[PDB]
């Protein structure tokens, strides 16, 4: 009854699913109780063929039937699911629903200014997707090509992604907050033949330069042959390169409202999504089609308890896996409307999220703890102004959610009447790994609870490398076998894929996360064990930010570390040592701007600390732990004298 | 029994199908009576999924089954049929028949000179199509490409179209009567990668310059990488560009007699066919595969009453939709022989058609009224010299058929023993829209009778735009929902497609024709309500002929209108205003022959000082039509003219110059 | 009981299958006796659709079902099998077995040095093939492309062929014994986009220059865009051209262990294999996919009596059809392990073959008579040192096997306990044509016995061209209808295909071989009737060797003929007439052939003469040269001799120069 290792679980009462949840449920739940889930989970692990086989035939529409459910091993890096099958993601996300009820809402597009909001039905979505795919097809985009998308979180982003997939091409979405440097690396790694973007962006009421950043990147992108440009603001001063750039509205008007979808294999790549690891250069994560789609449909249906009558509002961005899986593919596969919100939770006020939920009577809400911390700070009064009684499932993602934020989230938003789903997963996992199923799994505030279907979670002693038997344990979180939506490779760098996920603990998948398992079997995520920082739910690499600082030729060496931040959860502090050859305060700001243009404004360090030399080991490498403690005011060795200078530089410049 | 609006229907007795028709039928008819047709028609309109679903699985062979029969709406321009299905037109037209009876005749090629006539069995056609597709495939022609065909109406034209479609590419046939300019425009719009043509042509005994006109156009066609040239006359003086042009016989000898067909989606384009509308620039009409093929097979089977034992002789050209649907796809889909005639109805004599029918015992004849009027003038005596007792279905297409031509066609050709099927349809419709089913629907000479399966015809008041309820009515002819073989878009210009067909009357498909519906429900086609003239059965735009005359820099403005002609049915008179006499008229007529082609030349060019223009500024063509039709005394209204003095000059110029 | 024509058959007792064979069979045989085979053969000939239809569904896994079993005729050259079907060769040879037993042995790779031997399971093979196919796909290699392979007989050669086929591309394997000249002709004829090779080879303990020969040819190969190089020896002195050449291990490491296979049509080309005929230029023989694969599985299963528990050791090379069909496709289709041997039967000793058989308990052995003659001469004592009791089927291929070698093979290798299968077939047949089924057909030493399923063998009188009725007859060996694995065309040269195989005797397939049929129906292969020489089982063209000698401009004319050799069966003698040009020059010409074709095609002896026996027209009397070389220069049979005095110079030159 007492835990010696998993201290989070001591004195934590199980929080049942409120009765109001089952009152608001439109139909019978998909799973009755935890016991039924236990048996379903056991079958998903002991008998994947008998479990996912029928579920694949049920939830997905196939152009060609598969003959083998599961193939390959984790250790050999040859995992494959539903081999021999053929299908198309846009048909499963659009066509099959449009043919049934073409007037059912599909994309609920809430623009930055609500005066620009609109709704696309599945019939509308089919025609728009078909037109964009018709444009791309006429440009030579064929199966096996990759098409980059640099768009904000609006309806055009969803249309672009589905139009690319309709042709059998893989879309590589680039988060609109990246700079020309990040756009350049991603476009050239995938050798994209085309790019879809817009003239300008509207977020928080402020206009962003989108097309100018594209033009800036495309001078080093010889593979991009044509660019489709959407008139978001219709600014007449935005220049289009003659012979390369063409207008969305102009080109789509030349093509009809239906284009046949292209059948692809189950294991044909659906999309690339470049993620940051302890790598220095972002690596292109590649996901299959059938495996990924099932994971999106399966998790969305069961973890969130999504029914045909439901409305899902994932407050995320398609530039990250959360927008991919649970704003686009998850809900559209199940045929339900999905709310696509372009702006911020603060514009025009801090009741923007709740006005949207009330406006469309959304039944499911999915956001990162960073927004909850902000809205607790500056938006508690706005929540009571709106009717949130349509909600019954509330989800958290991207970051650890403190028990206190869990309570605030449950009370002030859920009114002690909704189920909270702390969903743990990764870009590489495609869909949820560990999460409490809505209406099934009781909560422990701050825990993700039980693994999901097909995930045989395990803890590994980092020192010995041996799987830890028994509960009340801590260690590195690993998966003992591959699952349908697991990422299949790193684009054209499968050795890096193997070295990162399969080789560190042979026979297992290495998540890069630490976690603990208590006597009840619940998993408590501890955080990353590598050089990855979670700034406001956005995965960042300390190595990537350091390399950005090094691009400024005024820097000799740089060291970036992550510290606790009470709003962004975790913040990046950059320690920079300059070479030989004025205005120290002015130079700090130069380095911050250096990161904003190399990676992007969101990856800027909170503070840049200029030092004389960095604390370096006897060998010569940087001990970041000294920087971590000094930065977090916990400052209690080839150069043991520098440590005093580090503390003073931080005390003065911070 | 009396009509106040549909005057054509007054005092017109129903003309039943002669008993000899049912005697000559090889088997039981496909539909018994009008009662069964009414019930089938009702289902095709109220339950398209339950009607066309089974018919598609029956008449067409599928590589992949379809999951949805019908999708999209007319108003949104997203019509789709048999979604999810995969098939191949050449497999449906050739292979499946070659596998059953490889020695059954497929193409009965009657050449211009009968000494060059021959017959291709379905087995022969498979070998030739596979060889031509093997050549094209080796040249890089893959699915999604377009291949142009500039060939006369002979067996090589048919092989090229099927070979292009066998690879999943869309063929764009260019009528052999077009000029280097017309070839140039069509090739560049579709961005064709290859071209199939021949060295020279034989039509009416006269040699035509085929390859020479291609070379003339191809200097401005940068997308065409290779050209396959057939030795029709084997004239050694015909030049081939090294590295670009290759010979049919030389290259096809390099490849085997079977090539796998390429599966395409139901809604993948089968072909482009550039048609003339009231737009000025020819637009590439695009047809799907499964939808179009079914429409061709369904209409050919039911409207013409085609059985496996029958032989069809469509006296048309693959350069137009009539040759597309009812000389190639219609009959070949059903597995029956099709007579491909290369020459003219007058060479070597005016009994050429009837000698062909007698030679092969053709059971079905399909021609335009223009030929009937010509043969009435100079070939009536020849008809009796030949045994035409094998015929039982006689078809008319392209033009309105006058009651007198209907009687002449029934008596001297059909011997008052055949069914006459006046088939109304368009390039954009793919197959028949309104026609009397052979052996089922009684005729009214000059009427097309009832709509066909899946066609919910309607009349719209041009002024109000409201559907006209009830009979004894006239107005714009519209279709209330899309049908399987309806054209799906205009190539790379879907906005023009929408603006032309779907937007004028939202919720409907706008045919561009006026028509009347009588108390019996029969439709009487009145003619085009837009600037389209039917010159010798070939659809033409007055805007194209006007633009052709204006290219001659001696012309300031031009206005072309269509009037009745007793031989060609409708002729174009061109009114030209110069910027400053017989010789200049001859220059302008030749100007049209070089821009469009010899077939589109105006009947007469009338030089005038200035044209009748309205208050707004547009050319009042109705005055030009009336003056040309010798009705320049019942001019309904000239008070709308900014220059009512021009009318005096228009009448005098026409009276003086029309004879000269 | 006595033969007047087939003298080989006189006094030849039927040699029954030893009882130990049926003891060693893992299960009941696939066919019980000759009577059951006779009935099955009758159905394969009288009802191919009912015979091969079910067998195709049984032995092959289909992505799409076929609708027609058989199509086309021999005379029209449009043969096709299993039309409409779709499948993939690598899925049938690798994936479907890896999914069942991923750890079952697939490739038993015996390297030249046994220290480098290893075993790839079906799971291992899927990962290796998937990675190489992933590399090739990234280079743009898509369906319809051809990829050349210049590798020795090791596991990488098998992987390369399967990786190419996985993408829907056709692999064109180039035997590693060719020189840059032969590589050039094959690569440029197929327009290969890529090439898979290695840096150097290990054969007989000697290092071979592989990549150096590629670089020499590739300077004249503009179509090859990239080259994948395998580190066989890891020699750092082997140069790779930057931008074209890439390393096997480096590139495959970038891609995952599974890649989806690409479905192809039954009649989509699986591979090219350039064979030498009486033409002068090697012709690219093209084989279908489904038809070829079925032939490989069917013959391997039934003629060799292959069961799931068996191990096959085909002592051949993938550079020839024997390695294609019965070292790669045959066994892997059936899911059994196949031994891939890189070296020679003499390194490190002449018991190398038998050590391999004992090491892996191989149940089936398949080799050419040339190796048997070599091992009889210098390795007879080694055979008894090894346990060969696991064998039960012994196969002969490529050459006629003398009755004496048949006895030695049966006794010293089979211990008078195994079935001998003298398999007669060709590159163009894909799989066996005439062979004694293991455990079914009794043997006549030196005979191939009865035709196999679907092979309607026949004899044709060369003079009359008429099929020979009755037995005890001799003539040209022909097949009366096409069979599933029959070659479908010559790459981009179907006219040569027709002229070589279908046109000589219309209605039949002309094998190019003479044969005799005795009173029991057994076929006795007599040999090639054209200018083809069988040097050590490798088909060679005399015209190709003559053209190589003529490239040396020191030669005026050359004439190559084949003579009896007691080890290689047949050896090539070259008679060369110089212009103004002795021992050193003979070595120049021998090296000249080694430079154009390859060391294996080098003449055994080069005889310099003043002039060749030439006809009045200008032809070389080759029949005189054959007899003179075989010391039969008195039974010359000679009316066309324009220079009957040259014959004396030919005889003297041969008697003097053949030694030194
Ligand atoms: C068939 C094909 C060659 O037509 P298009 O060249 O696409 O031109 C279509 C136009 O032709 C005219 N029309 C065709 N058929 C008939 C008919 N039976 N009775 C009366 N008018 C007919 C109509 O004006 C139609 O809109
Ligand atoms: C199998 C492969 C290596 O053959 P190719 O290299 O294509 O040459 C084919 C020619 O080889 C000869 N032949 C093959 N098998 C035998 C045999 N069993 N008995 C006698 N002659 C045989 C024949 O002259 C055949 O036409
Ligand atoms: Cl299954
Ligand atoms: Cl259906
Ligand atoms: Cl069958």
């Amino acid at each position: 009854q007492t835990h010696n290792v998993v201290h989070e679980a001591n004195g934590v009462k199980l929080r049942e699913t409120p009765k109001e949840f089952f009152e608001r449920q439109p139909n019978k739940g998909h799973i009755h109780d935890v016991n039924q889930y236990k048996q379903m989970y056991e079958q998903s692990i002991k008998d994947p063929q008998g479990f996912f086989g029928p579920l694949a035939k049920e939830l997905l529409s196939w152009d060609h039937d598969f003959h083998t459910v599961k193939s390959g091993t984790l250790k050999n890096g040859d995992a494959a699911w539903f081999l021999g099958g053929e299908l198309n993601a846009s048909y499963n996300c659009v066509d099959r629903h449009a043919f049934a009820n073409p007037d059912k809402p599909a994309l609920i597009c809430e623009a930055d200014d609500e005066k620009d909001s609109h709704i696309l039905t599945y019939g509308d979505l089919l025609r728009e997707v078909s037109k964009v795919a018709g444009v791309l097809q006429s440009w030579g985009i064929k199966k096996g090509d990759t098409v980059a998308v640099y768009l904000p979180m609006n309806a055009q982003a969803i249309i672009a992604m589905l139009a690319i997939a309709r042709l059998g091409a893989a879309h590589s979405v680039i988060f609109a907050g990246f700079s020309a440097g990040s756009i350049k690396d991603r476009v050239n790694d995938a050798s994209c033949k085309a790019l879809i973007t817009c003239d300008e962006g509207k977020r928080g009421g402020r206009t962003t330069n989108i097309k100018k950043l594209c033009d800036e990147a495309l001078v080093d992108c010889p593979t991009v042959e044509k660019v489709l440009v959407y008139k978001r603001t219709n600014n007449p001063e935005i220049h289009l390169t003659e012979g390369r750039d063409y207008y969305w509205d102009v080109e789509t008007a030349k093509f009809p409202g239906y284009l046949p979808p292209v059948s692809v294999n189950s294991e044909d790549p659906l999309f690339l999504l470049y993620t940051s690891g302890s790598t220095g250069t972002p690596k292109g994560v590649v996901h299959s089609t059938a495996g990924y789609l099932l994971g999106a449909a399966l998790s969305t249906k069961y973890i969130f308890d999504i029914h045909p009558e439901d409305i899902l509002f994932t407050a995320g961005d398609v530039g990250w896996i959360t927008g991919h899986t649970y704003a686009l593919y998850g809900p559209l596969l199940l045929g339900v409307p999905t709310i696509i919100f372009e702006g911020t939770p603060a514009y025009p006020d801090y009741g923007r999220f709740w006005q949207i939920v009330e406006k469309h009577k959304a039944t499911h809400f999915y956001v990162a703890p960073t927004a909850l911390r902000l809205l607790r700070k500056a938006g508690e009064q706005e929540i009571a102004k709106y009717d949130l009684s349509s909600l019954r499932t509330l989800g958290s993602v991207g970051e650890p959610i403190s028990p206190d934020i869990w309570e605030w989230y449950n009370e002030f938003v859920g009114k002690n009447q909704c189920h909270i789903s702390d969903t743990y997963w990764q870009t590489e996992s495609g869909s949820h790994l560990i999460a409490p199923l809505a209406g099934v799994v009781p909560n422990k505030p701050g825990s993700a609870s039980y693994p999901f279907f097909g995930i045989d979670a395990a803890l590994i002693d980092p020192v010995t490398g041996v799987e830890i038997e028994g509960n009340d344990a801590e260690g590195v979180l690993a998966i003992k076998d591959h699952w349908p939506s697991m990422a299949r490779t790193v684009y054209k760098n499968h050795t890096k894929y193997m070295d990162t996920y399969m080789n560190p603990y042979p026979g297992y998948y290495f998540t890069g996360d630490g976690a603990a398992r208590d006597h009840d079997g619940y998993y408590w995520i501890r955080g990353r064990v590598d050089d990855v920082v979670n700034v406001s739910g956005h995965r960042l690499s300390t190595a990537e930010i350091e390399a950005a600082l090094i691009e400024d030729k005024k820097v000799s060496e740089a060291a970036v570390v992550g510290i606790h931040d009470d709003i962004t959860g975790q913040a990046v502090i950059a320690y920079v040592a300059l070479k030989e050859g004025e205005d120290s305060e002015g130079l700090r700001k130069e380095l911050v701007l250096q990161v904003r243009k190399t990676i992007g404004p969101f990856a800027a360090p909170k503070s840049v600390i200029i030092v004389q030399d960095l604390p370096k080991t006897r060998s010569g490498k940087i001990m970041r732990r000294i920087l971590r403690k000094v930065s977090s005011n916990e400052a209690d060795l080839s150069n043991p004298q520098s440590v005093e200078g580090i503390i003073s530089a931080f005390g003065a410049q911070f």
